[PDB]
């Protein structure tokens, strides 16, 4: 009546066979996953990473958070350590509700969380860690480095498909023969929790996947939409909070806020919840909207994830991004011209599908190259784009990311922009521009080939 909680999200118990290749069981799932947005998955009992740690050594700078439902907040930004969090945490939790931490039921805290964000009169805050791993606090899955002997135990799970340090690294995975400046993207982050710290309504950078473990700790509550509904709750929030959408000055200044599911179930929006326990993991598919709360002291790890079956959506989502004027992390195409380049040791099916995606690009650039030269650019050169910090090649008008072609001018030395707003760039006459060009169609024509020949193996 207060609070209807959403439907169960599907729960995957997988066999060791199942389980130990994660592309493949994700694979696997995908078409009932891709139906609630986001899916718990359950390791065999067999597989259980060591969590080992001096909670006194580890420490880390909390970000602070009020709890109001609607009110704009940001995804990017005192020290504690993690015995003084914890201990903070603990008796914050123990005090808000007068009892032990673990005995107040996880449908009390939700329900309580839901009245606490919508009330004016509460002004409850809240801190949190949130960073990539550091030397300060590092990752909770075993990694490798010099001067510490591990254990047997953390040995086995160095090379582990799960260990979520190994995934944007894996064979399957697209982003792994990638060197450009992405650490966003390939690090996992590491999240310190406490009762009702929380994060907003979102999706992943470039409409990757994402996998989400849980080391450590009470639940982390979870709602997920599924892909399909994205643009019905994009549509919600701008009628009930269109504050969250007037320009952002940086990809660092995006808006996000809490939102409770009701309002999205009221209005037509599909959404499942679930508790993420300690040892689980929770994966979230494309484009899947999906907020939470943390139920009390805990530590959590995640990482972005690109598949084959995400590489045409990440396309869209840079076109999606370039309407919006929304800045990139990386460039799309200098990731698939990248692989291309790589394509004698790529992964067969990861070939196979980037000869498609490239077949795509290079037919959408001969097109826009038609059309620029029909304008009047006629003079050309090759520019080596992937040379240039990220911040020097973003579009004037529409902040992407250029690397396959880009028009300048020597008016006004510097800027470019990308070949959909060649009359964006200033009032000089069209003679006057150049094309920068990455490749010729001549070049790019081998290189899809390289990938057809690798698929064909
Ligand atoms: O949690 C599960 C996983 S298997 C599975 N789940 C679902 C499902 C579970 C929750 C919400 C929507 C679908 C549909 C289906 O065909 N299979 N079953 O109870
Ligand atoms: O969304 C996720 C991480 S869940 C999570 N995120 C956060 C968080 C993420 C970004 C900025 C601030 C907090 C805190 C927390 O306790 N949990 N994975 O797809
Ligand atoms: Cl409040
Ligand atoms: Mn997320
Ligand atoms: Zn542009
Ligand atoms: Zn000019």
């Amino acid at each position: 009546s207060m609070f209807l909680p959403p439907p169960e999200c599907p729960v995957f118990e997988p066999s060791w066979e199942e389980f130990a290749d994660p592309f493949a069981f994700i694979h696997k799932i995908r078409p009932i996953a891709e139906q609630t947005g986001i899916c718990k998955v359950r390791p065999p009992p067999d597989w259980q990473p060591p969590f080992a740690c001096d909670v006194d050594k580890l420490h880390f700078t909390p970000r602070i958070q009020r709890l109001n439902e609607l009110e704009a907040q940001t995804r990017v930004k005192r020290d504690y350590t993690l015995r003084t969090f914890g201990e903070m945490a603990d008796a914050f939790k123990s005090d808000y509700f007068n009892m032990p931490v673990h005995m107040v039921p996880t449908e009390l805290v939700e329900k309580e969380f839901w009245r606490l964000v919508s009330t004016i009169e509460e002004d409850v805050t809240v801190e949190y860690g949130a960073d990539i791993a550091s030397k300060e606090f590092g990752s909770g899955f075993p990694v490798r480095d010099g001067k510490i002997k591990l254990s047997p135990e953390e040995e086995e799970y160095l090379d582990s498909g799960w260990n979520l340090n190994n995934m944007p690294v894996m064979e399957q995975s697209v982003l792994a023969h990638i060197t450009a400046d992405i650490c966003g993207m390939k690090l996992p982050w590491l999240y310190v929790g406490m009762c009702f710290s929380s994060f907003c309504w979102h999706i992943e950078d470039h409409w990757s996947y994402s996998i989400n473990y849980l080391h450590w700790g009470e639940p982390k509550t979870w709602y997920g939409v599924p892909g399909y509904a994205a643009e019905q709750l994009e549509n919600v929030m701008k009628k009930l909070a269109p504050e969250l959408f007037v320009s952002q000055p940086d990809l660092l200044h995006q808006l996000v806020t809490i939102m409770n599911p009701n309002t999205l179930m009221t209005h037509e929006v599909p959404v499942y919840r679930t508790n993420q326990c300690a040892g689980e993991f929770v994966i979230t598919f494309p484009r899947a909207y999906h907020s939470g709360f943390n139920q009390g002291f805990n530590f959590a790890e995640a990482v972005n994830f690109c598949t084959v079956d995400w590489l045409p959506l990440g396309r869209q989502c840079v076109e999606h991004y370039r309407l919006l004027h929304r800045y990139c992390v990386f460039s799309h195409d200098e990731m698939i011209c990248k692989m291309a380049s790589k394509a004698d040791v790529l992964d067969v099916v990861v070939a196979s599908t980037v000869q498609k995606d490239m077949a795509i690009m290079i037919e959408d650039e001969k097109a826009l190259r038609e059309t620029v030269r029909k304008l009047g650019v006629i003079d050309s050169e090759r520019m080596d784009f992937e040379l240039l910090p990220d911040d020097e090649r973003q579009c004037v008008k529409c902040k992407t990311t250029c690397f396959m072609s880009a028009i300048s001018c020597s008016c006004k030395p510097g800027l470019l922009v990308c070949l959909h707003h060649v009359k964006e760039l200033c009032s000089c006459p069209p003679y006057k521009y150049k094309l920068r060009y990455r490749y010729t169609l001549d070049d790019l024509y081998p290189m899809m080939n390289a990938l057809k020949l690798r698929a064909e193996s």
